[PDB]
């Protein structure tokens, strides 16, 4: 696989031991041929179990989730998806690794695109070599692959608010459950059910991941509530997944303001990675997975795979080329190489209104695109009256940074700025000028 020019995707099935058997191989090899490599890990927390499977080898790990003394004799890299792309983006200059190495290769985040895109470009021109690590690569239609152990499968239908009756099978259970919800104000519901119930439940999201997942493994639980976060590869000590076979969609209409389309079926990538939580121990079989709906490809004009585009516009490749998106995920948008390329003082803005401000990335782009600086705020409360955000079924307020109270309003508006308290404490404080 370590030979230049070359892209091997390793497919085995979830748990079959990639991240704690065949990495370490693979790592070893490197180093004995003088391959200068990457590892790129999609959370904190799965780059903290690389260390474990990596401990003794000379790796040097760019994460605050490792504390480790780097000797300097380091030629193997350890970075998360989202930093590779954000030292990309920004002017500091990343190596030209001649082994690029994705673990859990199936995230579908823009910046995982965008590094899969610029990885999978390099090794198209001859430059680099490549592996992709994950059980469900871009373009799958098996939702029930192999595991360490047979698993129970049962549709069935989920409940997605609290209830009272026709779901006893869920309370019922003496075991542990991770149960995939498609959005955090909808675990909150389930949660609070469920709690009301005597049972004790765990919350995960992508904003409190690490701090909450350590909760799973310091402290009895019965449920774990999460997103779609946790199909990156988080391990539970689990005997049944509850699905609802639902998420979100963000979706850009007319191509003026994004939305949260859904819920709806998720891809059968996810269901096999939301199914691959369990079934992981070969000595215990009979875990099993409920599912409550059918899988359905919509990750066709999904955000994300225009953001991603957004992403590799921006980045210096070999003079004015750019790179592609890694081919079998690239017609899931409609989009022209070049055409999101902005002039060196804009993009600037564009890393900039990502990296402090936080903002996702289309609405960093209509900002950074309309000649607007990162300090400028005033597009948060210029907006159309339809662009109000609400608080509470009320219009939210902010003190701008001049001391006047003004309703929050934005020239485009992107639903993910608002789509739950923290996110809409996070949006208040940037119209504020706090960040
Ligand atoms: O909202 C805005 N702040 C600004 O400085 C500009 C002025 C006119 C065009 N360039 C950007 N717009």
């Amino acid at each position: 696989m370590l030979k230049k020019k070359q892209l091997t995707v390793l497919d085995l099935h979830p748990g079959a031991g990639k991240t704690r058997r065949v990495l370490p191989e693979i790592v070893r090899e490197a180093i004995k041929k003088r391959l200068r490599t990457v590892i790129l890990a999609p959370t904190r927390v799965v780059a903290a179990e690389m260390e474990e499977a990596l401990r003794g080898l000379p790796v040097r790990y760019m994460t605050t989730a490792v504390n480790v003394t780097h000797s300097g004799t380091e030629i193997v890299d350890l970075m998360c998806h989202a930093t590779f792309t954000s030292r990309l983006l920004q002017p500091i200059r990343v190596p030209n690794y001649n082994l690029n190495i994705m673990d859990e290769a199936h995230f579908t985040d823009p910046s995982s695109i965008a590094a899969r895109g610029y990885i999978s470009t390099r090794v198209e021109m001859g430059e680099a070599a490549a592996i992709f690590m994950t059980a469900t690569p871009p373009g799958t239609r098996d939702a029930f692959p192999d595991s360490n152990s047979p698993i129970m499968d049962t549709e069935v239908e989920v409940p997605e608010r609290a209830w009272s009756s026709g779901f006893d099978w869920v309370t019922d259970h003496s075991g542990k459950t991770v149960w995939f919800v498609p959005s955090v104000r909808n675990g909150n519901e389930i949660a609070a059910c469920l709690t009301k119930a005597g049972k004790r439940v765990i919350q995960l999201s992508r904003k409190t991941f690490e701090t909450e997942f350590q909760k799973t493994k310091n402290q009895e639980w019965d449920f774990v509530i999460t997103t779609d976060i946790s199909e990156m590869g988080a391990n539970f000590k689990a005997d049944r997944v509850i699905d609802s076979r639902r998420c979100l969609k963000p979706v850009i209409l007319d191509g003026e303001r994004v939305i949260l389309a859904g819920p709806m079926p998720v891809t059968h990538a996810s269901a096999a990675q939301r199914r691959g939580r369990i079934g992981r121990n070969p000595n215990k079989p009979g875990d099993e997975y409920m599912y409550g709906g059918g899988c359905a490809e919509t990750d066709e004009g999904h955000a994300h795979w225009l953001e991603a585009r957004m992403l590799l516009d921006n980045i210096y490749l070999q003079d004015g080329l750019i790179a592609s998106l890694y081919r079998p995920e690239a017609d899931k948008v409609a989009a022209i190489e070049g055409e999101f390329k902005l002039r060196t003082e804009q993009r600037k803005t564009f890393v900039e209104l990502m990296k402090r401000g936080d903002l996702p990335v289309w609405l960093a782009y209509q900002v950074a695109s309309a000649g607007i600086t990162y300090t400028d705020r005033r597009w948060c409360f210029d907006g159309t009256t339809n662009n109000t955000i609400m608080e509470d079924s009320v219009p939210a307020e902010v003190w701008t940074k001049y001391g006047e109270k003004r309703v929050l309003k934005p020239r485009w508006m992107d639903a993910r700025v608002c789509s739950d308290h923290a996110a809409l404490k996070s949006f208040k404080e940037f119209a504020a000028g706090k960040r």
